[PDB]
RNA sequence: GGCCGCAGGAAGAGGAACGGAGCGAGUCCCCGCGGGCGCGAUUCCCUGAGCUGUGGGACGUGCACCCAGGACUCGCUCACACAUG
């Protein structure tokens, strides 16, 4: 099995029934376990879930799928990741990172769903502060989590308040604003950071020193993808039409800048494939983008999962299954439902 | 209750300004206090899923905050007052 967006993607099953329990619900994006194992969505309702795999593929008509887990945060959550070095061999690798509003950056098991660690971040008053961004160092030793104008490095081992600070603006110079993604290089020893001033920077790994500060978008960067070659990346904004594609290799400007629906204050997630040859995002619109990177990304299909916002899209890291996300905010006036689904992407 | 031992007294009950106040300084106590406020221009940006329009931020700029008390100690001032049947 490879991927394929010569046609369009089959369908296979999704869940709609369990997100209409509160009135206007909408998911909040979708991640695939770095084995495949699982996929991890969050919600409005402030309730992440785990989806296993659907035995049915490997077993036609699909049931509508039944989370294995529900895991309640008390709070809106900002972000959440699987463990970098996750693995379901291992109950000790098998576990969810998930920040949110006013409270710790918990852990979660994922298999049992119960709060495994809590990392916490003070201020210089001792007043927690939540981290609006999470991402696993690419060893899985430290919790690296972005705030207003500051990373903060957590190691795994010491689960606590204990914590690298770095600031990336020092006397009104360097990377303003709330840090909203951190990713790291596959090939490089560097990580780049995302605000939601307008700004992408990029960072060494060991000390946390600037290598880099990119303009290029004109809304607040919501997302970051590293492409397997370790030298190309690409990052996306809110309120934003374009996806910018960059390169660590003739640095300072973007290359390319790829056109999608993007016009509400949403994190609309893309995703690589895992060979690193295409390129699928999301739309507010609802028309979920693919281009073959491989000069500029060619764009290779278009196609509608449902009449709403594509605010999530992930990629399976072995199977050709994409998952989507759906829903956004309804604007009220003076006196459809939201859904994860599954796609088959394999070639005839 | 009685007896013995030890200890404190061997007591006639005094005194209608005694010995005060208010400031200032030094030293302690108290003591989570770069943040708070305003205006200007590209409506200065923003209904962010980021707190937020009963407010949040950027850049100019200016502005006002970081005490007041108490205790001890050493000055200056005002009294040294039993309150008029």
């Amino acid at each position: 099995w490879n991927y394929s967006f010569s046609q369009l993607p089959r369908f296979l099953s999704g869940s709609w029934s369990e997100f209409s329990t509160q009135p206007e619900n909408f998911l909040k994006g979708c991640k695939w376990a770095p084995d495949g194992s699982c996929i991890l969505t969050n919600s409005a309702d402030n309730i992440l879930r785990i989806y296993n795999l659907p035995p049915e593929l490997y077993h036609v008509e699909y049931a509508e799928m039944v989370p294995v887990l529900r895991m309640v945060e008390g709070d809106t959550i900002y972000d959440y990741c699987w463990y970098s070095l996750m693995s379901s061999a291992q109950p000790d690798t098998s576990y969810v990172a998930s920040s949110s509003r006013e409270n710790p950056i918990h852990i979660w098991d994922a298999f049992t769903g119960e709060l495994r660690a809590s990392f916490r971040a003070y201020n210089h008053l001792d007043e927690l502060t939540a981290a609006h961004s999470l991402c696993f160092s690419p060893d899985g030793s430290q919790l690296f989590c972005g705030f207003n104008r500051t990373v903060r490095v957590f190691s795994t081992a010491r689960p606590g308040r204990d914590c690298e600070v770095r600031a990336t603006f020092a006397k009104k110079q360097g990377q303003s604003g709330i840090i909203s993604c951190i990713a790291f290089s596959p090939a490089q020893p560097l990580y780049a950071c995302g605000s939601y001033g307008r700004s992408l920077g990029l960072y060494a790994w060991d000390d946390g020193s600037p290598l880099a500060l990119l303009g290029g978008h004109q809304g607040g960067i919501t997302h970051l993808c590293f492409h397997p070659d370790g030298n190309r990346f690409f990052s996306g904004a809110r309120k934003d039409a374009e996806l910018l594609c960059w390169d660590l290799r003739q640095s300072g400007y973007p290359l390319w800048s790829l056109g999608r629906e993007v016009t509400t204050n949403q994190r609309i997630y893309f995703d690589l494939d895992p060979t690193g040859q295409f390129l699928v995002s999301g739309s507010t619109s609802g028309a979920v983008s693919v281009w073959d990177t491989d000069g500029k990304p060619e764009p290779v299909l278009s196609f509608l999962p449902q009449k709403d916002c594509t605010n999530g899209v992930s990629l399976h890291p072995s199977l050709p299954l994409l998952a989507t996300a759906s829903g956004q905010r309804v604007f009220p006036e003076p006196t459809l439902e939201c859904r994860l689904q599954l796609w088959w992407c394999g070639g005839a």
